[PDB]
């Protein structure tokens, strides 16, 4: 109990600082006293066309980064979404309890639709949050740790679970949403008002965990700041400075107000230099672990096989409970 | 091979003459030389709210009517849609290859949306044809026998299969659509220009297989005809007369032109009387078999268990083929 669920799409060869600090860092803090299911969501990945060889490789490398970021397979369950049929079974049912207008109002859908273009927009891009709701509800999940960009989808998940329970009392757990304050949004280093994301345009403002560390350090030294020459935490008026403090605090464990106090009299050169140095120290051990998990794959394959078995054992019972309440012949 | 697939929704306590003559009659003719999968589609049924006790009972009674209409479990596979997870797995994938505009243009969606009302319209009503495409493609289906009302959905299924195969050559079988000419649409007896359907308003023009036969005979004697006093086959100008000839021909096996020739000099009283008598002879053996399958349920439960096992063995391999082509970790 204190059951928790969270997922990441295997859409690129590396997670970025947004994923690591907005999500996985909180997962690591929760796994020792929460029963945790961490998922690589390859079914969601194909809502955009994906190269098959890359998709398989990136599924593994995403799970590898979980382990390398501190996720403990002795304490948590790591598995691949497509390997547990219950997700799509529950997604079908929950679609029958999701409003069409409700789904069309999701920001992601609109943004994603704009990038793909219309009549090229597919049903899967539209039903995305219904499958996401199924991912969570299948495990009787009590809490979902994510970044801010996932909030609207999880509010749909809660709404749909409540609507289902309205007709079938007590069937699904309504999950609580757990979104950290400081790292809810890590921002792009070149446009500190946009969240760090792979669809940025160029990756000059994007910090990939597995990129050459000297390259990430360069990007950080080039981060956009302001003209004030005052290191002070204020996301609204000082986006780039605040984001750098956020990042350095998150990867070092030093509170911001302590960093800010310790930065009195310093310029932005030292803020960027120190943040770059802290990030390099952060990613070097991650990369070492990921390299070994990739070169010696049997360990990670055993973890995913074990995780799929345990995820199937839990999620299939949820489906049978839901199917029984609906009145399906069993 | 000559693999065939078809389904009926368990949405009422009885099939009607449309279902029996537009679909199941052709199934019976195909099953001896075609490898056939006949499905009770309970996942589709819940795209509209369903009473659970009724839904379970009607799932059984729909499968019972298959057997009572002549479907042979020694030659064909009968099973319940929800009992085979592969259907929802493939539905998710096919949604990723279905256009949003494409789905919104389905007539059923629009009609069904109009009856349910908007913002009360759900995602499942919208994704209905994607799951229907999955039902068919999961079994490498070569031919699909249905009535005319299913044509537009199966053209989507073919379009989506072709689009998928475009990226992943040779993965899915593109099915042919098999829609009979004479019984493509059985029309309501009180409004012979509308197809016989449960959403008619009143059931005075609807012939349920399992209704009291004297009641169905009454409805037929009250069928709307015309003022011509000439028994002649012409669906466009003589809808009610043509529909009655269609029905009597289909349940007796007598060709229409032979019935029409034999009706020279007769009025519509004899057309309705004879059609009512033929329908009573048609439904009485069906009802006898359905009553026994309901009172002694172990036989039908064994048929559905066997069918689900065989359907799972086939459809799960299709899913694994599709998953492999997409590049999912297996
Ligand atoms: N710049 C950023 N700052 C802060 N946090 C960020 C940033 N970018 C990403 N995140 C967080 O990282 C996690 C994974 O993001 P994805 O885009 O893979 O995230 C996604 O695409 C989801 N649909 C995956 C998903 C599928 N099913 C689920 C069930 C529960 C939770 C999540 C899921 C997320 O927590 C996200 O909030
Ligand atoms: N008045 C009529 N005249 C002639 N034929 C008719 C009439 N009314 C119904 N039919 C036919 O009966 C079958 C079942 O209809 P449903 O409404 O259950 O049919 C439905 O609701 C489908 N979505 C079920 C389905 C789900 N998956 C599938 C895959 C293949 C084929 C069918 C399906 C159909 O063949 C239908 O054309």
């Amino acid at each position: 109990s204190r059951r928790i669920f969270s997922g990441v799409q295997p859409t690129s060869d590396s997670l970025h600082l947004g994923n690591a600090l907005g999500a996985v860092a909180q997962w690591v803090g929760l796994q020792d006293d929460h029963d945790a299911f961490f998922c690589v969501v390859d079914l969601h990945a194909i809502t955009i066309p994906q190269d098959p060889e890359a998709l398989r490789r990136r599924t593994l490398i995403t799970a590898a980064q979980y382990l390398a970021l501190g996720i403990d397979p002795g304490r948590a369950t790591i598995f691949v979404q497509s390997q547990v049929p219950a997700h799509t079974q529950l997604a079908w049912v929950l679609g029958c309890f999701t409003g069409f207008g409700q789904a069309s109002r999701m920001t992601q859908f609109k943004d994603k639709s704009a990038r793909q273009g219309s009549e090229a927009t597919t049903v899967g891009l539209f039903t995305y949050p219904v499958l996401q709701a199924a991912d969570v509800l299948a495990y009787d999940t009590e809490l979902v740790p994510v970044g801010e960009d996932q909030r609207q989808h999880l509010e749909l998940a809660r709404d749909v679970a409540q609507r289902f329970n309205s007709r079938f009392p007590g069937t699904l757990v309504v999950p609580d949403v757990l979104i950290p304050k400081m790292t809810a949004k890590i921002y792009d280093l070149q446009d500190p008002t946009s969240k760090m994301s792979k669809s940025a345009g160029t990756d000059a403002g994007l910090i990939n965990l597995l990129d050459d560390p000297a390259l990430s350090a360069k990007k950080i030294r080039s981060a956009v700041t302001d003209s004030e020459r005052d290191i002070r935490y204020d996301p609204d008026v000082k986006p780039g400075v605040s984001n750098l403090l956020n990042i350095q605090s998150a990867v070092t464990g030093t509170d911001i107000d302590v960093l800010v106090d310790g930065y009195a009299g310093h310029g932005y050169g030292d803020l960027k230099k120190d943040t770059a140095e802290a990030v390099v120290e952060f990613v070097n051990p991650i990369q070492a672990r990921v390299d070994e998990l990739t070169a010696d794959p049997a360990e990670l394959e055993a973890v995913l096989a074990a995780g799929a078995q345990r995820a199937h054992d839990v999620a299939s019972k949820t489906v049978q409970r839901v199917y029984d309440r609906l009145g399906f012949l069993l």
